[PDB]
Formats: structure tokens, C-alpha cells, sequence
């Protein structure tokens, strides 16, 4: 489905695709080898979706955050450059590309947000978040506003949620989320009283905050390096600084490295790596890229010592240094998805801080907390024994889930045992090979019908009768990826119900004896 003899190229609108472009023009000349440039709205979403099943682009670009998912997905070619070209790039940003060992993507730029102020309003810019409202009083008196940048994206608010201790996972461990601790908390109900006291608009995207900044409308934004173009172009006097603190503590942005992955349904992966390594990851390739807008710190030495001289440069590492790196886990495409909803409900009102950062951290530990359950059960239907491990300080939930599905799960099977028996034998579970089938027929069954707990027991109930037949024929090792395919079919197609009903909360309360 993807053709052959040519590159497809994506990335993200607010990047340098014009000069990506002209690294495109340049390779043609070379090999005549035609390269397209696309940036298509959502991407990030899009990528997964179309790789799938084949087709997509040969090569996408996106911030390495995302590529771990897309990496357990199988939708990644490994990238196998030499020691030679290895040595040319930093080796932090290949540790950002780098998942269960493989190099999955090629870095090309590290990213964080900074404060951007107009000098000209604003000669001075605030070192804490508290007295910004002071300072939007002042500045409306003058008919100019403090601050604008983006609410609609989570990544522009992280860095305030993250200042007094709120964290996506503690370093990575997946069973340690900080998304509704009282640090979290803290920061994101600083953000909801500066747009209850005017500060700022519920409304305010990405385009609002940008016009408004390069207008002059407004003395500060918070962007990263690739906004600074239309900076240039707008004749503000700007500068580019460290966050403002919150509490005393700094800011904490969410550090992100550009990266090219390879389409693993690519039929072009050698002109793709001979493109990125020797075209795009070079001083005049990532010069024309950031010559149209500014990658930040490249991930190559030759050019990033050219660049490090640059104040703006200086200030997005110092801000980077005062972050963290992403993880590039499957489960920060959940995660980011839960805390976009929560800085817009709470911005918006539609949900008190404390209900919008539950919510988030009940949708960010959803998959990890499923599995869990679902894989002790199906184990120890299986074996007869249950697993003695303790499940953590967090896992109250889990253990009374896990109490639930045993007492609700047991008359499932019982009065089921001839129709599970019967549909067992119509398929053929024999092998790690049957059970990625077994995938279509679950979500098959769930594409059609009612939602309710007593399915998703029936769904689990199943689950456990297969794995009690793996482990009768000497498969055990089948049970873990039978209860990841389980775990999988039930949060793509019922995430947003099992959020609604407080997810594993729910099903104990809605079976309570
Ligand atoms: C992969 C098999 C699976 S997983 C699964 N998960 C949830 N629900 C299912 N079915 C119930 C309907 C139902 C009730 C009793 C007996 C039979 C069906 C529902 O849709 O609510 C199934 C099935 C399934 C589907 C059709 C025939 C089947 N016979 C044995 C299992 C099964
Ligand atoms: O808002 C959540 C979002 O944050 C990051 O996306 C950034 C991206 O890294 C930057 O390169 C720039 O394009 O802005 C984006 C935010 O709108 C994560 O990389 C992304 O996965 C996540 O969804
Ligand atoms: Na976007």
C-alpha cells in the first residue's frame, strides 16, 4: 500500500517543513528520488492509525514522547547506524529515541518551552508565577495583558502542574503516577484562579496566543524555539528566559526531542535512513530546517556548538535543564490524552480541579491497572494459585476488583462452561500466533451491544477459561499476552465509559454484595 521509489515525509504544521522541503529537493538531485513533505492536522493520532494497516508515511516526525507506543504497536522500523554515525549526535537524545534496547527513531532536536516577553512592555519579566496578577493589573490599566499561550494543549501547562511535584510516571515506574498529587493540584488551581480573576481566557489557543504576543497585545507567551520566526517577522522586541517559578520552585517543562521514525510497512526504509543519516542529520540539513524554524539544541555536536552561543538557545537548555525528559512508554499517549481533558475542564468550569486531576489519573493508570487485574486473574484460573506478590501502596482498588471479578467471575464460568468449551474449540488457541487473532474477534464482539459491567465480566470470564486451556497444553507463557490482548480491547473501545464510571471503583460498587 505505501509505493515504492519514492519518500513520504510527516510533520507537525508549527515545524520547518518548507526547509525539510529543500533537504527534500537536495536528495532528489542526488538519487532522483522524488520527496514529499506533509503536515497534516493530528498526526500524532493519525500516525498509529494508518501504519496499522500498512500504509502511512515512510518516514513521520514527531517529539519521541509518542514513539514507544508506536514502536509496542510494531509500527517502527529498528535503526541499526553505525558506531561512526552514533558518535556524531549527543548521546542523551539517542537515549530518548531508545526502547526494550532498540533505536527506534533517529533524534534531530531537543525542545522545552521558555518565557517569551516583549522587552518593549515588559523590560523586567516576572521571576514568580504569583505576581503575574499584580502585573496583568498593571498592564490592563495600559490596554495590554500579562500573559497568553496556549490552554488547549496539555504541554504548554505542564510545566506549572509539574513545579510543586506534580509527574506523569516516578523514575520509569508505570504503577507511580503523580497526576492529582496536592503539587498538581496546586498548580492547576493557580492556572484556574488567574482565568477566574480575568488573567487569562478558558478560550485561548495556540494561533489566540500567538497572534496576541506578536501583535504586542500582550506582554508574555510560553512557546518553544519553532514559534520564534513569526517573532522575527512581527518586529516585537522579544527575549527569551527562564520560567517563571511557582512556590519557589521552578518551573518543570516536559522535555521533548524531535525524531524520525522509519514506517515499519516502509518498502523505502534504506532510502529513508540514507536520507535522515546523511541528507537532514548534517550542518547544512539541520540548517535549512532551522532556518525556517528553529529546531532548539540539535541533537548533532557540529551544529549544536554553532548554535549553543545563541542567548534564546542558552535559555530553552536552561529551561530543559530544570524539566524532564519524556518517557517514551505506551501509556503517555493515555496520559496526555487525560490531562488535556483535565486543564480544559477545570479552565472552563465544567469540573472542579480536584474532580478534572482524578479523572486524569484514573484514565493514566487505567491500562497498567486493568492488566493487572486481569492478568492475576486469568493466572490463577489457570495455575489454581493465587499471585502472592503484594500489589503497592496504590492497589486497594485492584485488590477489591480483583475480590469482585473472583466472586461476580465464578457463576460466569460455571453457567457458560458449554458455550466457552464450544467457541474454544471454533477457533484453534494453540500458540502466541492464535492469540493475536483472538484480538479481532474480541473487539468484533465488542463493536456491537450494550455497555455494562456484566460483559466486560463475560469478556475477563472467557479470558481466564482460554488460559486455563494454555496452560492444560504446556502454554503458559500465552497467558500474559492473552490477558495484555484483553486488557487492550477493553480501554481503546470503553475508555471514556470506564472513566465515567470511575473505572475498577465502579465495577466493585456496582456489584457490591
Ligand atoms: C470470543 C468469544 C466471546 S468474548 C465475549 N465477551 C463478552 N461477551 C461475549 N458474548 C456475550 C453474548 C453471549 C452470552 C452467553 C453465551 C454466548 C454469548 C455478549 O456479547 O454479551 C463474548 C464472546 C462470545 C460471543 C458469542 C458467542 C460466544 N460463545 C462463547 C463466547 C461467546
Ligand atoms: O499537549 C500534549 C502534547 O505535548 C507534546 O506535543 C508538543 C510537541 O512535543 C512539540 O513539538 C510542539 O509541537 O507542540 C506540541 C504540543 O501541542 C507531546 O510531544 C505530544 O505527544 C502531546 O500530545
Ligand atoms: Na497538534
Amino acid at each position: 500500500k505505501i509505493e515504492e521509489g519514492k519518500l513520504v515525509i510527516w510533520i507537525n504544521g508549527d515545524k520547518g517543513y518548507n526547509g525539510l522541503a529543500e533537504v527534500g529537493k537536495k536528495f532528489e538531485k542526488d538519487t532522483g528520488i522524488k520527496v514529499t513533505v506533509e503536515h497534516p492536522d493530528k498526526l500524532e493520532e493519525k500516525f498509529p492509525q494508518v501504519a496499522a494497516t500498512g500504509d502511512g508515511p515512510d518516514i513521520i516526525f514527531w517529539a519521541h514522547d509518542r514513539f514507544g507506543g508506536y514502536a509496542q504497536s510494531g509500527l517502527l522500523a529498528e535503526i541499526t547506524p553505525d558506531k561512526a554515525f552514533q558518535d556524531k549526535l549527543y548521546p542523551f537524545t539517542w537515549d530518548a529515541v531508545r526502547y526494550n534496547g532498540k533505536l527506534i527513531a533517529y533524534p534531530i532536536a531537543v525542545e522545552a518551552l521558555s518565557l517569551i516577553y516583549n522587552k518593549d512592555l515588559l523590560p523586567n519579566p516576572p521571576k514568580t508565577w504569583e505576581e503575574i496578577p499584580a502585573l496583568d493589573k498593571e498592564l490592563k490599566a495600559k490596554g495590554k495583558s500579562a500573559l497568553m499561550f496556549n490552554l488547549q494543549e496539555p504541554y504548554f501547562t505542564w510545566p506549572l502542574i509539574a513545579a510543586d511535584g506534580g509527574y506523569a510516571f516516578k523514575y520509569y515506574d508505570i504503577k507511580d503516577v503523580g497526576v492529582d498529587n496536592a503539587g498538581a493540584k496546586a498548580g492547576l488551581t493557580f492556572l484556574v484562579d488567574l482565568i477566574k480573576n480575568k488573567h487569562m481566557n478558558a478560550d485561548t489557543d495556540y494561533s489566540i496566543a500567538e497572534a496576541a504576543f506578536n501583535k504586542g497585545e500582550t506582554a508574555m507567551t510560553i512557546n518553544g524555539p519553532w514559534a520564534w520566526s513569526n517573532i522575527d517577522t512581527s518586529a516585537v522586541n522579544y527575549g527569551v528566559t527562564v520560567l517563571p517559578t511557582f512556590k519557589g520552585q521552578p518551573s518543570k517543562p516536559f522535555v521533548g526531542v524531535l525524531s524520525a521514525g522509519i514506517n515499519a510497512a516502509s518498502p523505502n526504509k534504506e532510502l529513508a535512513k540514507e536520507f535522515l543519516e546523511n541528507y537532514l542529520l548534517t550542518d547544512e540539513g539541520l540548517e535549512a530546517v532551522n532556518k525556517d524554524k528553529p529546531l532548539g539544541a540539535v541533537a548533532l555536536k557540529s551544529y549544536e556548538e554553532e548554535l549553543a552561543k545563541d542567548p534564546r538557545i542558552a535559555a530553552t537548555m536552561e529551561n530543559a535543564q530544570k524539566g524532564e525528559i519524556m518517557p517514551n512508554i505506551p501509556q503517555m499517549s493515555a496520559f496526555w490524552y487525560a490531562v488535556r481533558t483535565a486543564v480544559i475542564n477545570a479552565a472552563s468550569g465544567r469540573q472542579t480541579v480536584d474532580e478534572a486531576l482524578k479523572d486524569a489519573q484514573t484514565g493514566s493508570e487505567l491500562y497498567r491497572q486493568s492488566l493487572e487485574i486481569i492478568s492475576r486473574y486469568l493466572r490463577e484460573q489457570a495455575t489454581g494459585a493465587a499471585d502472592t506478590a503484594p500489589m503497592g501502596a496504590s492497589g486497594a482498588t485492584s485488590r477489591k476488583a480483583l475480590e469482585t471479578l473472583r466472586r461476580v467471575g465464578d457463576g460466569v464460568q460455571r453457567n457458560h462452561e458449554t458455550a466457552f468449551q464450544g467457541m474454544l474449540r471454533k477457533l484453534d488457541i494453540k500458540n502466541e500466533d492464535d492469540v493475536k487473532s483472538l484480538s479481532r474477534v474480541m473487539i468484533h464482539v465488542f463493536s456491537d451491544g450494550v455497555t455494562n459491567w456484566g460483559r466486560i465480566v463475560t469478556l475477563i470470564s472467557f479470558g481466564a477459561f482460554v488460559a486455563k486451556h494454555l496452560k492444560t497444553i504446556n502454554q503458559e507463557s500465552c497467558i500474559e499476552p492473552l490477558a495484555e490482548s484483553i486488557t487492550d480491547v477493553l480501554v481503546r473501545t470503553k475508555r471514556d465509559w470506564l472513566v465515567k464510571q470511575r473505572g475498577w471503583d465502579g465495577f466493585v460498587e456496582f456489584f457490591h454484595v
